[PDB]
């Protein structure tokens, strides 16, 4: 139950991730919205991602929780229309509005 992804010095395992991304999914293949997420992610910051786009960011929760609404705090999970995952990103210890990538591989 290894960090799949690790977001600034939160430890997501990779239940975490893919829970965050089913639920983002859903809604996305829903045509829906839940406080406006998910929502297309530009990858203006030039992320790699494994996978190809077009980009949706969801949040993914500090506390393991998936998102339902509310305060979305600064992770996020990638994943594009076919139900793949692209990678977890964060606005910890970015600068502004910006995102780095959470540690992995
Ligand atoms: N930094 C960054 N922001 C994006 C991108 N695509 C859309 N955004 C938007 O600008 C703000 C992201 O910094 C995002 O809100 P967020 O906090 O929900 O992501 C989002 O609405 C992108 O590729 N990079």
């Amino acid at each position: 139950e290894s960090c799949e992804y690790t977001c600034g010095s939160t430890c997501y395992w990779s239940s975490d991730v893919s829970a965050a991304k089913a639920k983002g999914y859903s809604l996305y293949e829903s045509g829906d919205t839940i406080d406006d997420y998910p929502h297309e992610y530009h990858d203006y910051e030039g992320f790699d991602f494994p996978v190809s786009g077009t980009y949706y960011e969801y949040p993914i929760m500090s506390d393991y929780d998936v998102y339902t609404g509310g305060s979305p705090g600064a992770d996020r999970v990638i994943f594009n229309g076919d139900d793949e995952l692209a990678g977890v990103i964060t606005h910890t210890g970015a600068s502004g509005d910006d995102f780095v990538a959470c540690s992995s591989s």
